[PDB]
């Protein structure tokens, strides 16, 4: 059943890449950045899901099943989707880089930390899992302070479709930790197969839900 | 013999390298940067390749996976779709979308190669036919829309874009023709010839390339 | 021992990340890009140095300890250390950052020749140190030839601060390979416990002293 899902979730990514690669070709004012960015996440996310699906992107420790492949997604398509996210607040101003880097940098450090705590027993565990928590904690400050404050510099249309994909985000994204220590890799209360099943509902809209809603939202404030 | 054919390329790489950066002395209105990507392609395979040439970038899996080859194409192909993409843009505004595009589809289509001879039976050519995916589409970006941004630079521009897009193209075909012969693949061809063919190949894709494309650039200065 | 010396590291870090991020409130001239990378430099060397703490960053290889986590370290801390140099002598005119990737380029091909040097053997260790050195060299000559020649055109006063500091980076950075070689990792003439107390000592300075003395300048040029 595990291998089944993982087809599912591949094929699902693969159709919300080409539904994008569709909006591309009539890109209603939205940078053609934005619909690449779009893309790459599915893309990646169904490829590494794939190497699950075919029985590869998994190993046994500790007594579990580590996901690797996971990892090896989110370390791409995480910071992506955050880039994507700051490059709505930025959307007719200037772009900040810097604290599009700064989150890309908080993101990629967030995932590893995850991995890390994977691969360690006991108290050290814990330790790499809440370095990770603070990282996510932080990445929601400045989603919720400086990044949203730059969306408002954008104008009340712009900063009230920025508000709206920064709720998205924010509510799918702490929803991955929560699931983590609850699951296995954690304080193993979850099922595995609950596991399973949350790590690829999550994600679907994570990765084509999320950038549906950002597109249509951008695409929108286009004046045809 | 592989040994010695690795230092060997190794060496070739390393003079390829000195010669770009002669060139960058006096570029002739070439940007800084496509010189060092010149240099870069390279030197990195040069490392890599030497790491075989010592015995070191492969391991045992029941053939040798040459597995410094996947770390030497993981950085020298996409940087050699981006001097390729910047070629096409010669004298115009710059599209970094379509630049990281390519560079996106490379490294995919390069992992692909990797854990295709990591795999073994039907899921070995489920990763292959990805790869293979992947490069159709940068050769269609290639031919499509990059030689269009070329043809919008003018007539001799769009000529040497032309001539280095189909150098680049040729040798790339035979990439992942080798290594479905060769022993990743069907185990039709010997080891030893698959070893001359990435010896070959790679000469021309990463000095060669590069001797044509920077001489037809430096050729446009006049 | 070891593992002592390695989480007082981490929270050493930790405060000079802590203080960048203070002066970063208050940024005098300075772009929010530069308090960034003097940043991410101690968080990221915390993160991989309290991996050695808790006895997770290190193996065992040729009856030696290979401490991993260094080259994880370096491998992203030291181009971003010579990205900060680059930036300095490019303040307040044009950035070159073909200049800035080609140093970069060498430095992360420098720490990657170590990494396979300590897992060599024989000549063919010494074959991927020197090729290290070499990269080292390039860099030098880089930093006190064509980087020094854009830190002049930037003016007397940006000129003096940038010398001042690519001196300080250049007499900490030659003593890396030098601890190396004389260490377990080369000719086995130094204990580890002396060659950590270095791998210890060197890079508080190089991570933490380093961007005290050059946000310091650089905020000095600056005109209330
Ligand atoms: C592109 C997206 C990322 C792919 C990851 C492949 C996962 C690794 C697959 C290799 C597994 C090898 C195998 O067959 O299993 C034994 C280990
Ligand atoms: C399990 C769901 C399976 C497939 C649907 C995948 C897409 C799920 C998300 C749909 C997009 C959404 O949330 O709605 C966007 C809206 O239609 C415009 O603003
Ligand atoms: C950064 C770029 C790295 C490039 C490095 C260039 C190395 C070229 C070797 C030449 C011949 C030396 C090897 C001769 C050894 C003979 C083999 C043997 O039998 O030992
Ligand atoms: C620099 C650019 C690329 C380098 C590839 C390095 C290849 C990695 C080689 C290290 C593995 C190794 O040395 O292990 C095998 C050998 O038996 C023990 O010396
Ligand atoms: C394995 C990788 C699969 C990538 C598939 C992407 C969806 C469709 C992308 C099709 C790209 C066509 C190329 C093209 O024509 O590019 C136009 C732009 O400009
Ligand atoms: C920033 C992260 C740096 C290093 C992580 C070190 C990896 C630690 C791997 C854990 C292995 C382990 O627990 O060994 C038993
Ligand atoms: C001091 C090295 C100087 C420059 C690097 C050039 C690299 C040249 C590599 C040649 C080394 C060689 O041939 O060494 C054979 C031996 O088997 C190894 O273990
Ligand atoms: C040890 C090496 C440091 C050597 C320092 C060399 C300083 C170079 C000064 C100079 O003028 O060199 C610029 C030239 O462009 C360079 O190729
Ligand atoms: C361990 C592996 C870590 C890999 C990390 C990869 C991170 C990739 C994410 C990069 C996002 C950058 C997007 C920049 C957008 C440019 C802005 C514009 O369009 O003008
Ligand atoms: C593991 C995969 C990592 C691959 C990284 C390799 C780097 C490839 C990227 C090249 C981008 C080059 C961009 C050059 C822009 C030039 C613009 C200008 O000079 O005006
Ligand atoms: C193993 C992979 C190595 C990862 C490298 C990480 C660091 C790369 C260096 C980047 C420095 C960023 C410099 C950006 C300059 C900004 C200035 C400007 O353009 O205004
Ligand atoms: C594996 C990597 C772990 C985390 C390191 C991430 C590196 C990226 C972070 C900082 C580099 C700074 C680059 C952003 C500056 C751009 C500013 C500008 O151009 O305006
Ligand atoms: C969980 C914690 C999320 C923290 C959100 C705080 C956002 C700060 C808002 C602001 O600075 O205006
Ligand atoms: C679930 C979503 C996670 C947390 C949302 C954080 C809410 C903080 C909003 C700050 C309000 C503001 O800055 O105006
Ligand atoms: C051996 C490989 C090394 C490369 C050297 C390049 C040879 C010079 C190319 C021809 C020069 C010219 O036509 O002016
Ligand atoms: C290691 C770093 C990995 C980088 C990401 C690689 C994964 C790439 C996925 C496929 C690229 C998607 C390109 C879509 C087609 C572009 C177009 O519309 O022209
Ligand atoms: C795209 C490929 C999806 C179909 C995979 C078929 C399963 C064969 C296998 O078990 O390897
Ligand atoms: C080898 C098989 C690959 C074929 C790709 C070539 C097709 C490119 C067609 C583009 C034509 C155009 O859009 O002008
Ligand atoms: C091997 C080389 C690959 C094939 C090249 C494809 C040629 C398509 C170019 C079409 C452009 C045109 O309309 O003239
Ligand atoms: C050995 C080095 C590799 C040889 C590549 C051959 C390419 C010859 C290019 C001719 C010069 C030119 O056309 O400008
Ligand atoms: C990761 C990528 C590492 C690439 C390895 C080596 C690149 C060396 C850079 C070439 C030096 C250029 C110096 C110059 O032209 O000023
Ligand atoms: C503000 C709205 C935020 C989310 C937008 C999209 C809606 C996503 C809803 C969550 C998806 C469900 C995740 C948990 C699934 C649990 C399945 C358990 C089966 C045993
Ligand atoms: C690897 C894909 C990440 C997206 C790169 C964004 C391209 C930058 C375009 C600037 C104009
Ligand atoms: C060894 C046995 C191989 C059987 C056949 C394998 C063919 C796989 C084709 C993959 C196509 C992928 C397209 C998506
Ligand atoms: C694996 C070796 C294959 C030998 C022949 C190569 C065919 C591709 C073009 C050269
Ligand atoms: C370990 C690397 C983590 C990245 C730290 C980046 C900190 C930036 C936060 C300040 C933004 C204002
Ligand atoms: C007690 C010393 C431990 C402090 C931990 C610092 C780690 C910071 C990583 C980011
Ligand atoms: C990493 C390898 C370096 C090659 C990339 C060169 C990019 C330089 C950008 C210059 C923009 C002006
Ligand atoms: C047991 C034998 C040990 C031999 C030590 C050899 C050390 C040589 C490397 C140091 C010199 C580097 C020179 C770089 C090029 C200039
Ligand atoms: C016995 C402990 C010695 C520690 C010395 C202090 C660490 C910094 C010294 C500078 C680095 C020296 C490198 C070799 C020259």
């Amino acid at each position: 059943m595990i291998s089944i899902l993982h087809y599912g979730y591949s094929f699902i990514m693969l159709l919300g890449a080409l539904y994008f690669y569709l909006l591309s070709k009539d890109p209603k004012g939205v940078p053609a950045s934005e619909y690449l960015i779009a893309m790459v996440i599915p893309l990646w996310s169904g490829a590494a899901y794939l190497s699950i699906a075919l029985g590869q992107g998994l190993f046994q420790y500790d007594d579990t099943t580590i996901y690797y492949a996971r990892y090896i997604d989110w370390v791409i398509s995480t910071p992506l989707l955050l880039a994507a996210l700051a490059l709505t607040a930025m959307f007719g101003g200037k772009k900040n880089l810097t604290l599009l880097f700064s989150l890309v940098a908080l993101d990629v450090f967030m995932i590893i930390t995850g991995f890390v705590a994977d691969l360690s027993i006991g108290t050290t565990k814990y330790i790499w899992y809440s370095l990770g928590v603070i990282a996510l904690i932080i990445i929601l400050v400045i989603t919720f302070g400086p990044l949203r404050r730059i969306a408002l510099s954008n104008g009340t249309r712009l900063a009230r479709h920025y508000t709206r994909v920064a709720i998205y985000l924010s509510a799918l994204w702490v929803c991955y930790p929560t699931a983590w220590l609850l699951g296995p890799s954690g304080l193993g209360l979850a099922q595995e197969l609950t596991e399973v099943l949350v790590f690829i509902i999550l994600p679907i809209f994570s990765k084509v839900g999320f950038s549906i809603v950002d597109l249509h939202g951008l695409r929108k404030l286009h004046q045809s």
